[PDB]
């Protein structure tokens, strides 16, 4: 009968050896992705850097950190930065950055560091608070709903509100997902951050259960170095209004809150419909 | 047709959330096991210090850096040591060390980088050569034989080879699977380089194609100090000496000088004490 | 990777042991539901008696067999018929019932055999034709599209239809997926043909690629509470028409039917499945 | 979040659609395997037919029936057998023979049915028992060894003996693994129950557990298509024990040769080992 002899355990590794599934044609293209970082629009820097300084921030937490891209622009423009992540895979490129850079002051006081939002209260020590949290990019997307109940967005949303100081900034997106449901697909290529030099070809998959939209399966299709390869990654789509409502109830109610458009102030109802969202806050 | 609708690509990693199966079971005794270095043996501290600066060497290779112990009491004793492995998840062990003991200057120099056995020609500038290039802690007997002849191996060990300078230094070592397949048993706690301080407990499975040894695969069940019992595995190319001895010389095309060390102590053929470990240390023929 | 080391194939079996997957949660509750396919509507009983008689048939296959409890109403009823499937665990029951009926000469001239939609003109001898071919219960629904062309779902109709001879029946069905999509919800036992209540519970979770339907995957759950689940093609009304007509190269007549009465488009009354029946023209 | 969402539950089926892995080509070859292991060796028929009426039996279960090849030889020659399987796809071909030969009256009263050695005492009424129950060609050996002690091979061997009436018989088999071991290799085309009409190429692979054998896992080459199966290796010693102590020490015991009688250390070394067991009360 049927059970499966594996050669080692799911998650561990030998030292001859790469990584489980480390170089395989999917992996492959994918670093592809994350790496196509690297020429961000002057839009996104103009703004970001408008916003903290027109709010006289100082400290600030990344708390979708990833290959450290933004960490790297406040690491640079003089900010004083910790920048957290729960994925090996992808902090490996902050640390990189960081050691390559090392001789830099700044950098040198650049704090890299490891950390998941359903536990972030006991990963980052808050102290009295940060200055600034920042969570762009659409990440916060990534997490899942997987117990139903939207109770897992919850405490992330509670606890990455946590490490925001009295007086103080969440800047946290998503990717315009009303738009995306309505239409069925998630048009390639309008990252807002990120100019991308990578032309890549996109099929988007809804999951609705019981009459709601459960998931967003994005299958990427890149075309590579001169020599076709596939990705696939998956998305919570955050509506608007349920987003809104989700964030706002994190500090409890005792907030501000404005909505941006994609970079520019959101009315309700507008001519031009944005392709991110932005929501900043403060404590 | 079953066609299964997977979450995201195997290989791939999201900004929230921890990677494939990085917090599983099983990972995380994974983690105590490489984790229990903590304590070098002085047994081996002495010999690899010994060799070294009895021959003259300064430019260090570790091919099989892990964690970077062995690299980290390189560095400390004052050699120049470049470390590479194919494994992200160990290299961040050798990579967080160091970064933790950046403002130590020889810690600076300390040379931390990927670099994979098949391709080590082009993944590592050599230069002239090493002094000396190290492959310890039985790491070579990690990669399989995955084709069926011994093709890989071959290749493997030409590289590693082609890493040291004339008149340099290969240090390379496997354990003694002369014994481990004759007894069918490969006992735990006989690390010659590191005294382990878990608890592990291993069952031993050999598997045997077509009459030819093809691979050992451990069972360690490992302890949580009414403490935890955890299991975990990982699997060996089973190199018996004759074979070892002959692939590795035939690495360097026979110009090379070859000795086989017991369990530090040199190693005469049907000598009395069985060793754990069997090392080979070879020269260049300049 | 790493080098994944089986104890036996996929699809093997052995003497001693259960095959693959066969008694494992899912399966257990799966029987429960295939089996409840049972007391059979009085409804459907005289539609499809009805149907068949008023055309004068005779010589029928069923090429969605199952369980074969279509198979068993049209054996009873003095039909003679063929009944076929590519499924050896729902064969599995039809083949039992007729052996446990063997002694009924009606029954001893069942024939119950395997066969693909695929390849139908390869693997039933189609012969003539038969007088009347049914697949009904939702079961083309089964059939996914895999390439994405729906090409396959194109050659298992003409296959199907290939069995018909010349003025003769071809009735195939399928669920009101035009309902289930603008709902979203697929609702349970709502089966016209077997009045199957046993408390069974419904999620309907539906699959769109770039804008287009392409599947609805229902988890059932079931009272023993186990839940196992299965998937459709969402065939919308308008499309399977096509489809359908196409198979016969336009060379037929066609009506859909609405529950088991007639349909005029945008009646007051929604159907929960469309009966389509068609006669190819000589 | 890391894990499946499946088209469909292992194990389920849909109207439409061939089964799980129905038709991959491994599955295709293994057919082609369980379907040309038949013509039947007259030194096996003669034997088994030889066994049975020079102890009077006539009331037969089969207990591991397959395709049901021996079970057919058997409802042929006249006697009244029961045959069980926990195999879905080899039971399909004994229940397709036997609806076959429908009117033929002896396969009329053939009776094929699910049965599982775990569970033999509740899945079968042996009644008063059987005059003699059959399990052959190395069927036994599919039985794995998931636990560790060999636990479910003994309750399997328990079940087994239990179908058994007083002054009965149990015939049981299994491939000689102590040849098998000792050597590292299965050897092809070996079967002398039915003859291996089929060119195969067979690769053995042992997997030795903390110095215990614990699998033999055989590749077979078909003319090329590849399929896998695995056995657990029961040494004489071992199972001549195991069944033993499933009739509790009351029995009469005897092992075969090839179908010849056995003496320990004789000079030819067989294929099969087939035992013989004689419930006394």
């Amino acid at each position: 009968v049927d059970s499966v002899y594996r050669t080692r355990s799911l998650g561990v590794a030998a030292e001859g050896l790469p990584d489980q599934y480390a170089d395989g044609e999917a992996a492959r293209v994918w670093q592809l992705y994350i790496g196509d970082t690297r020429s961000r629009t002057a839009e996104y820097k103009a703004w970001l850097l408008g916003l903290l300084r027109q709010h006289g921030c100082h400290r600030v937490l990344d708390v979708a950190c990833g290959t450290g891209v933004d960490s790297i622009m406040l690491v640079e423009e003089g900010f004083s930065v910790m920048s957290v992540d729960a994925s090996d895979k992808m902090l490996k490129y902050a640390l990189k950055e960081r050691w390559n850079r090392r001789k830099e002051p700044s950098f040198d006081n650049w704090v890299i560091e490891e950390a998941n939002w359903l536990t972030l209260d006991k990963d980052v020590l808050s102290g009295d608070g940060f200055d600034a949290v920042i969570c762009l990019g659409n990440s916060f997307a990534h997490l899942p709903d997987c117990k139903g109940d939207q109770s897992e967005h919850r405490l992330a949303l509670k606890n990455i509100a946590s490490m925001v100081r009295p007086g103080g900034l969440l800047v946290i997106d998503h990717r315009n997902y009303d738009y995306i449901l309505s239409t069925g697909c998630a048009p390639p290529g309008k990252n807002i951050y990120y100019k991308s030099d990578l032309t890549k070809d996109i099929t988007t998959s809804v999951l609705t259960v019981n009459n709601k939209a459960h998931m967003v399966t994005l299958d990427y299709t890149v075309q590579v170095p001169g020599t076709f390869s596939k990705f696939r990654l998956s998305y919570y789509p955050h509506c608007l209004a349920s987003f809104t409502e989700l964030v706002r109830a994190a500090f409890g109610g005792r907030c501000q809150h404005s909505v941006l458009g994609d970079f520019k102030p959101y009315k309700p109802g507008q001519a031009y419909v944005p392709c991110y969202f932005i929501h900043v806050l403060k404590k």
